[PDB]
């Protein structure tokens, strides 16, 4: 019933990279503009916008809205945001589907956004502060990345996996590097390129286009890899190298149901055939994507062997070989191009960028079912099925 | 199909006052386990929560899944936030509504809540800034109050639905008037307290309960009215008095199919028969509630007549008196109790603020047939009807 | 040789108290002119202003050049601040007395001015946060009170010295409240009116006019003393009731040759006949006066038992009880009129106001050898003789 | 009587530059130690260090005596800041020679500290902002660089200068250039190495001695310097390239009388013959070295005419210009190894920084007598006699 019409992806940018200046919403257009082109609909015919984002502090009012009439879908439709964390991007399309399917709406466009670059600093000072000093606080640290129950660190969350899994400091550095290889490899060979659409930073001494992911490291070594200091526990095991970056983008997707595709000679990405969200224990929040993964699969009738393209976030090594492991798909078949250790993990966004990344992977190698999945702060999971047509 | 088991919502605070640093998760929390306490289901029976709020930065991730672990609700369940400005609250109901619809949950808790109060300053200072002053911005005002298209208030998007609606200055200062003393006599005659639930203010040198909506003004009078200065125009006709105000505030309903509510006894408050969405003009937006509350009425299968109690949200008294003169409705059977100017705004929550009273004056005067209604900044209106059982 | 012609002060203002929005160079234009009315002494006549200030951020450029030219002191004339800390005040009177005594200026104001209230908070943001929080600085408490040795407050090194001298908490909340009452009577008694020189608080819905200094407290009783927690170590000795406190004032002397003050027939508050500045180990800055006192004693010819009276500055009950037990001498003859626990410490000028009470009290006695001596922060003293004539 | 046994300065940092993030009180601990050095003197016989910093919020305590400390001065001996904002680095040197004058010091160090790059952004936070965006001020801006009466930059006065003594841009850009190339060859003929005392700018990856001065164009090229626009006025004359920079620096003077000298057998560096401090028109600060240099040439019964080398400071090209019109010296003896345009020009050190070089630069040629003289923001001019031993 409902389909993915097309997609798109902006690069994915460096923190304070070639994104450093570009207010989400901006990345945002463009998407919301490339699923729009490459599927022959006219921002006119849009109902809705849904981007998930979870640093949208000073953007102004509601940034899916903002970048909803940038790219022209015109003022009688309607937009939001939605934050479920690094599912976000994912649980939009989901959203999105629901839309269509409840009969509220035809065509959708959903994804994420975000700029973790543009998060700004803050302080509440309405009451004022009579003496002493105060903190700014870095609302990407706080607001996106810090467990809210534990007070740390997301890296911490991981040490929490990594010592449950017993996966040593090679193994998770073992499995960076080859993340880098397949990333560098996909990119080399023209298999990011239809998925991305080229963003204009808009400059003042001269314009930039960018159209390659700035985070992969071309020829990462194992070296240098175990060289690394650990980022969050002193004599911990998650590293700069072993763990996702901090970064900048958008992905988004255009729903309809698979009639009107076909009404429109549209030839789908694929049928978005179930999706499941479920809660687990935030301090080991990245095995979320285990039950989300199995619920999913129960709810589209599907059995894990009859996946033939997966993509599963990479939050941190330790979490993806937890995962990896757990439900024992075959590696070869898991972020065939790389994952988010070298692609980068620009939050509110990443569910949707893999999404793309597995789409375009399905189209191209003709594979007929595929599954996204992805860890979230405060202890949850995403997934999605997807078969094509 | 879809029903509203229960429901509860917090009085609302004035600005910087009883709920002046109270993080929104704080009343979030409360509000939830009321309504699973009023319709006698376990917290432990909660798929997910689903909380509109429009201004997060600084309380930390998700807040909604905060609210709910605060709550009870265990590591299990799911939860996520949501912005669809002021829209948000009622919105969040709908997506919960669609949750079950599409068989994805069973149990959902779906409002909005809200911390005018702790919205901090905030600056984008990754950068650095070389030299030269830099301003702090208000998110309140920037991320809530001010339209991201022409860069001014949603005062002055009243202002333009008052020149263009010729609605003069003693028009909306009447509208005003009666709101309050509405307002007044029904938290007087003990009219909101099914709805509310106290919530205690946790102190030190003393713990306050607060159960009364301390915004509404006893004895508003029309001459003090009429001497307040223009707000936002300064030959203009929107003031403070005929303007919503800075509130704090956490409303919210409990979802389950009606088939579930008669296998557990519970007597639900209504059924959700439609809900609908749809843009305007971003200068306009408080013309919002006129296209969506039609479509909403449409796709019910209902006449504007049909409607036996109506709560359209009090944005400004500009926008009110232009939806009500345009709608039609009998003027007696909306806002009965009293509206935002009195009540407050708290954005993220008064969906679902004005939910709680349509739905506990709907039991109390026996109507059968309601509707909710809001403006959304950015140009957008939400709309829901309602009808007991 | 070199006289003082006259003085004055403002009265003393609380913290965040009248003087709460009164930039210090405003106190200190009141005082500049209040100076030249008393003495007979024209604006024109002055050659410079020498303003003691240790807290001037974001005042502008040079605050003793704005309290010179708002005071008509001609823009010929020149001035400039400067900062010993607390012995600033008295220390810029030494340096007017040297610009005369070579011959390089023939009148000068000298004295000092602070806005403890007035003092932002700041950062350092040219370079950029790349992420995490940062702290936003109390510049009262970072420039202004805290060793920058050692790291801590003023307060820890007043716990040194009471540790090291043996001072109990009992007899230094006895001294407290011995200053409190001998400056509660001598401002009942009309004592501090001769010196206070009113100051106009510029209002909108009012203007108010301060001349009485709003720290004393009345009544002032050892229970409530010996009930307060202290300050500065959770086991400490310190208190707030002890301690100074963080005030706002400006207070000032003109000075001029002896030969100077006969031709033009004034009667000068005194001959200010030696002072000296010494160094002391940071930790315990509060026994500064010792050795600057002895210093300026021995430069003046005189024995301690020559004084007729002294004014030591009470930064805390601790330090005051050591520097009088180590010089003793008589403590009836210090501070006979309180001294800064109850009248409070507005840092830069305070040298100044503790020099306005000793001259105004030895002319009222007719004390004939005076003498007036500051701690300061990082270990020094400043302390100076004055004979009537 | 008082002479400058040796004296020392840091090379200067550009911008947010070499000592980027080097707070003044280490610059300042570097010259004290090189003075002392220089002159066979040892840190224990010093009385009082008197360095003239106007920016030193955020630093802590008084810098002055941070500086002081870090170089082995006992803590016995003494040290204050001061502030006759650029006159500062200059005016400390004449105050110390004060201090021996009166016989209060045997040995004074005195210059001048400032870490232009380290200044602070601030807010007076104190009474709370309760809605709104406020400023966060760069106090450089504020507090060094802008008139507190007029309210605009040193650089409109330079303009008002400018029209007023009718320099056009080019005659501006043509002594700006020979600004440069003059300091480009004292640089490249090592005229700056006896002066300069190497900084070690402690690193973590690397510690780095900075021993030139950074700021100086090689190769500036009278069109480029043409093309640039105008900084201030948008149709002025004084553009970025003539005008002085934003800098960081230290420098000082160690004095004693002639006496002390020859008991130590030191060969001075000159003998100080006279100084002067006059007030100007804020509206044309820029030409206060004129007052205060024919004031100081009168105090040493010097002509004009028999000064053989001058240091005139270079705040904007215009200034300079008007200054040597109206002085009449010989061009040819002002700065002849260049000034502040290309040197750079960290305020507070400024005057002890010209200093430096004009001492440095009359030992080398033989020239008996000189003079330093600098412009002072808020309308005044400081100016000192050397005459060579
Ligand atoms: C791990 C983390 C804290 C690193 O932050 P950081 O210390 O500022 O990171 P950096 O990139 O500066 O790491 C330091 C260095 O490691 C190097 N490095 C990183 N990956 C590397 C690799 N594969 N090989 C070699 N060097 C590598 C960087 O190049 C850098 O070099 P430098 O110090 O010379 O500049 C951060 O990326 C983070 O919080 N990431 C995401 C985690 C997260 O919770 N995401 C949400 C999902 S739950
Ligand atoms: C109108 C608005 C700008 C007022 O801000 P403010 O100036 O800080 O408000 P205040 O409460 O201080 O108003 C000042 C005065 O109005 C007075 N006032 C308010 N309502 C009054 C009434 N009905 N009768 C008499 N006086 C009244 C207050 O008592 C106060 O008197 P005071 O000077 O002694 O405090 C603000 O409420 C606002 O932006 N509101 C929200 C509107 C909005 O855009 N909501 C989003 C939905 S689209
Ligand atoms: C001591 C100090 C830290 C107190 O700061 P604070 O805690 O914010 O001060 P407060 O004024 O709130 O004192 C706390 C309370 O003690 C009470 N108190 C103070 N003196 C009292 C007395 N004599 N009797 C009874 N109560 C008294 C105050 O009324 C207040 O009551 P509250 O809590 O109900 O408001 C501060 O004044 C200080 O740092 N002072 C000295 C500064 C210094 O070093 N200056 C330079 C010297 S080198
Ligand atoms: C004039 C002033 C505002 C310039 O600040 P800014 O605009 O940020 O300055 P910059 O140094 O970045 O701008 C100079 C620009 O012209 C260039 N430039 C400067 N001097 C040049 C020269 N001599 N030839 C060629 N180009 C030159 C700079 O390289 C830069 O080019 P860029 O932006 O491509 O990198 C600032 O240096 C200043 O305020 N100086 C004041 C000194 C003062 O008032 N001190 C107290 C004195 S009373």
């Amino acid at each position: 019933s409902i389909v993915i019409a097309s997609a798109a992806r902006t690069a994915v940018g460096s923190f304070n990279g070639a994104f450093a200046n570009t207010p989400a919403h901006e990345l945002g257009a463009t998407v919301i503009s490339a699923v729009l082109e490459r599927a022959g609909v006219a921002a006119g015919e849009v109902n809705e916008v849904i981007l998930g984002q979870v640093l949208p502090a000073g953007e102004g009012q509601n940034p899916a809205r903002q970048a909803a009439m940038k790219a022209g879908v015109p003022q009688e439709a309607t937009a939001w945001g939605m934050n479920q964390l690094c599912g976000s991007g994912l649980r939009a399309v989901a959203l999105g589907m629901q839309q269509i399917a409840t009969g509220d709406a035809s065509i959708i466009v959903a994804g994420g956004m975000e700029s973790m670059s543009m998060a700004p600093h803050c302080a509440h000072l309405r009451g004022g502060v009579k003496m002493g000093d105060f903190k700014m606080i870095d609302t990407m640290i706080k607001d996106g990345l810090t467990d809210a129950f534990y007070g740390y660190h997301m890296g911490t969350t991981a040490e929490n996996v990594a010592k449950q899994w017993q996966l040593s400091r090679d193994e998770q550095d073992a499995f960076a590097v080859a993340s880098q290889n397949k990333a560098e490899a996909a990119q080399k060979d023209g298999r990011f390129k239809d998925e991305i659409v080229p963003f204009i930073v808009k400059g003042r001494k001269g314009d930039i286009t960018v159209d390659a992911d700035e985070y992969i490291r071309h020829g990462a070594t194992l070296d240098s890899m175990a060289k690394l200091r650990p980022a969050f526990d002193k004599e911990g095991t998650v590293t700069a190298g072993n763990a996702s970056g901090l970064n900048d983008g958008a992905a988004a997707a255009l729903l309809m149901s698979e009639a009107e595709a076909s009404r429109r000679g549209i030839q789908p990405l694929g049928r978005i055939v179930s999706w499941a969200t479920v809660g687990v224990d935030p301090k080991v929040m990245g095995t979320g994507p285990i039950p989300a993964s199995r619920k999913a699969l129960e709810r589209a009738g599907w059995k894990i062997g009859d996946l033939d393209l997966v993509e599963a976030n990479e939050a941190f090594a330790a979490q993806a070989c937890a995962v990896n492991k757990d439900l024992g798909w075959d590696p070869s078949i898991v972020n065939v191009n790389g994952g988010a250790i070298a692609i980068g993990h620009p939050i509110g966004a990443s569910g949707a960028r893999i999404l793309n990344t597995l789409l375009f992977e399905m189209k191209r190698r003709g594979a007929r079912k595929g599954l996204a999945t992805l860890c979230i702060g405060g202890g949850m999971g995403v997934a999605m099925c997807i078969e094509s047509l």
